[PDB]
């Protein structure tokens, strides 16, 4: 039966059996067995039975076609059994929306776990089962007019997860292939980040330029996401040809252009992105699955030319090109048989890996092709008794770690037998290595030699660590490790320079990850003192050994083994230290005044609370103390009650809260709060954050307050919630019921000052008059003081 061959088909495709894809997007209104609603046959000149053997993988997309069309029936009992016999899969093309409820069956079904389950059933029942072929293929495009909401995002993966439990490789028939296509970015894609370990192709469209040099520069960009999801033998990138009466935004020249010298030009593919994108494969990962086109119907039509570039569906501008006519389908072929004679595609052979057993491994975790060689950035586990050689193992230059295990009759490691990848911090574990001999790391800037079994080394008889980045001073783990193989190597031999290399080390600096000092201490000596000089300095090694200024590198560099001294000669303190570039020092005085400085001057008793920041986190926090130091002032107004104002009740409320994302101002130049501390506590100083201050919208100083009084009520003994809403308004607007502790004059962003020892339980800001016209605004208001 012909879906007995849809299998085998299908199933030869996924393992991989056919080398290179190339597939079709052949459009059902260009199949002379269809009509239209009329009834009418759209175009008799081409048809589906006439695709090649070239063709792995035809796409059926779907426009026009009526469905009583004489054309399913075509489709399913003659055109997939004709397709099938040259081992070409058919498969049906759907767009998102019929996914997410805004079209076909997904209007019939609900949002519902059951109810999605139910519309996947329905859509592998419809476009599937009943249409004949071999496979479905959702299409998520960009929406340039009413973007697709998270709500229909979200449902239509968990239908295409549906469908991927029915169909596909994780699926109860795994006979029929599922495909994605986009021309989504991962950034911009949820459902294939959801989706991508169900998918068998993604099939990702690239008409036209893609920008740089190459055309070819977002493919890249975009692979580099991608290859987190999907394996490169999964990718594949599209091409179209020329649609008739294609307008601007739909032409792309991907095919050369019409030659009234040559009717032929059309099937030349030199010069043709279609050639760019046969020939083009991923930087890393492995090679790509092949590419595709979009109209094979037009296959050799050759394309507008770029005078035309600029034709509306209003501004016609009909060409010779925009003819209907046959197709023998000859780019098609060209780029195909381009492809399989592209000897990347040559199965790696015992020319490139000779261990047979190393091979076997290799390929298995790398893939079969050549190309994938020099490709492949992951991890590479080698285990077992039956390799002898690394011999190869060079050739994957792109590793990312490496991993020996059991080799128990591997007798040599050279850099010659390891990645170039070896020289840029690739992970290297190697376990068991009970026949090594030889264990040559030299100059492959290794950092640290962690991971290495050095205890099962038992049959070592030489090796060589020099010219790397190792911490071989005393405290040091990898100096143990270094002792372990010179007593392997005194087993069999005389210790000599030669056989137990690690001299010219350089290793790098890195910063520490805490410091000391948590409480720092000067004396009142008038004169200026760096913080990050006395306090927060020093680099580290790897393995944390702390080098404080440039004399404790030069005793680090005099650090030897056996008298053999490890460090280069020429390594230079500049060259291992790290500059303090970014950093910056936040201090917090004892009246919670902030300011950005590395330099503190030693006047009077003082604390600060210090943040060290390296430009993006706090690397470490302390006290320092000046002296005999100074009592942290608390916020005595945080959080206070409001009690009455001339402006809103609720706006002037956010004057008191932590933050500077608000403003407080009235309809004028003057206006006042009231607030009332809950208890009485001591108050030495207040600080204003003025109209600049704001941190929601950006203000200039002309709305700063520029006039202002602090005030505290006059009576002690008032009470004032025995009075009612109207008179203690009145009340508390009155002048006479207060006296200035402190007098604002001058409009400072932040405006600090001192009070005498002021014991108030309830207190008025007034504001007096602003830097211009404008109505004067501030942010937040601050008493500050002890218990
Ligand atoms: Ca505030």
């Amino acid at each position: 039966t012909d879906q007995q061959v849809g299998a085998k088909l299908v199933q030869e495709i996924r393992e991989g059996k056919r080398g290179p894809l190339y597939a079709g997007y052949f459009r059902t209104w260009h199949d002379r067995a269809s009509t239209g609603i009329d009834g009418k046959q759209q175009h008799p000149e081409n048809t589906m039975a006439e695709v090649p053997k070239e063709v792995d993988i035809l796409f059926v997309f779907h426009d026009h076609t009526a469905s009583d069309s004489p054309f399913w029936s075509e489709l399913k009992d003659s055109y997939v059994h004709k397709l099938h016999q040259q081992g070409t899969a058919l498969v049906q093309t759907i767009g998102v929306n019929e996914l997410n409820g805004r079209t076909g069956l997904s209007k019939d079904y609900p949002d519902t776990p059951e109810g999605n389950k139910a519309l996947a059933a329905a859509i592998v029942k419809a476009f599937v089962t009943d249409r004949g072929v071999d496979g479905l293929d959702i299409d998520i495009e960009h929406e340039f007019t009413n973007k697709r909401t998270p709500e229909e995002d979200a449902r239509a993966l968990n239908v295409f997860k549906e469908i991927a439990q029915l169909i596909g490789k994780n699926g109860s028939d795994k006979s029929k292939l599922l495909i994605m296509d986009t021309t989504l970015s991962v950034e911009n894609n949820p459902i294939f980040k959801g989706i991508a370990e169900d998918l068998d192709y993604l099939l990702r469209q690239y008409y036209g330029s893609q920008g740089g040099e190459a055309e070819v520069d977002t493919i890249n960009s975009d692979w580099n996401q991608y290859q987190n999801y999907i394996d490169a033998s999964q990718f594949m990138i599209g091409f179209s040809f020329f649609e008739e009466s294609a307008s601007k935004g739909n032409l792309w020249f991907d095919v050369n252009e019409y030659d009234p010298n040559n009717p032929e030009k059309g099937k030349d593919i030199e010069g043709t992105r279609a050639k760019k994108y046969a020939e083009w494969q991923p930087s890393t990962g492995g090679l790509k699955a092949g590419i595709f086109s979009y109209a094979i119907d037009r296959d050799g039509v050759a394309h507008v030319p770029s005078t035309y570039k600029n034709r509306t569906s209003t501004n016609l501008q009909r060409h010779e090109v925009d003819n209907i006519s046959h197709t023998d389908y000859t780019v098609s072929r060209k780029l195909k048989t381009l492809m399989t004679e592209d000897k990347r595609y040559d199965v790696i052979d015992q020319k490139d890996i000779p261990d047979p057993a190393l091979r076997e491994q290799i390929i298995q975790q790398v893939g079969q092709y050549k190309g994938d060689l020099e490709r492949y950035n992951k991890t590479l586990v080698l285990t077992g008794d039956k390799i002898q050689n690394l011999k190869g193992l060079e050739k994957l230059s792109k590793l990312q770690k490496l991993e020996l295990r059991q080799l128990s009759n591997v007798k040599e490691i050279t850099p010659e037998l390891l990645p170039e990848s070896m020289k840029k911090d690739a992970e290297l574990v190697m376990v068991g290595m009970t026949g090594l001999e030889k264990l040559n790391l030299s100059g492959l800037n290794r950092q640290t030699l962690d991971g290495i079994d050095v205890n099962s080394i038992t049959h070592l008889t030489s090796f060589d660590i020099s010219h790397n980045s190792l911490d071989l001073s005393e405290k040091s783990e990898d100096r143990k490790l270094l002792m372990t193989l010179m007593e392997q190597v005194s087993n069999h031999q005389k210790i000599t320079v030669k056989n137990t290399a690690f001299e010219n080390q350089k290793p790098k600096g890195y910063y520490p990850q805490t410091y000391d000092t948590k409480e720092g201490h000067y004396d009142v000596d008038n004169a200026e003192h760096d913080i990050l000089t006395d306090f927060v300095f020093g680099t580290v090694t790897k393995r944390n050994t702390f080098i404080g200024d440039e004399e404790a590198f030069a005793i680090y560099k005099e650090g030897a083994v056996d008298g053999r001294q490890y460090v280069s000669k020429d390594y230079t303190y500049e060259a291992f230290r790290k500059d303090y570039k970014g950093y910056k020092v936040h201090l917090t005085a004892s009246n919670l005044g902030e300011t950005v400085t590395s330099k503190v001057t030693a006047t009077t008793d003082e604390t600060y609370l210090v943040d060290v920041s390296d430009g993006e986190k706090v690397v470490h926090h302390m006290k320092l103390n000046i002296g005999s130091g100074a009592i942290m002032m608390e916020n005595l107004a945080k959080g206070a009650k409001v009690i009455g104002t001339s402006g809103d009740f609720e706006q002037a409320k956010k004057i008191f809260d932590g933050e500077k994302s608000d403003r407080f101002f009235t309809w004028g130049q003057t206006n006042w709060i009231a607030f009332d501390l809950g208890e009485i506590n001591l108050a030495k100083e207040w600080r204003l954050f003025n109209a600049e201050t704001n941190t929601e919208i950006k203000t200039d100083s002309s709305l700063n307050v520029a006039k202002g009084r602090l005030q505290i009520l006059k009576d002690t003994t008032i009470d004032l919630e025995k009075m009612d809403i109207k008179n203690r308004k009145e009340y508390l607007s009155n002048d006479e019921n207060w006296t200035d502790v402190a007098q604002m004059d001058d409009a400072k962003a932040i405006f600090n000052s001192k009070l005498s020892n002021v014991l108030s339980r309830y207190w008025r800001f007034c504001v007096d008059g602003g830097a211009s016209s404008y109505y004067p605004q501030y942010t937040e208001l601050q008493i500050l003081g002890q218990r």
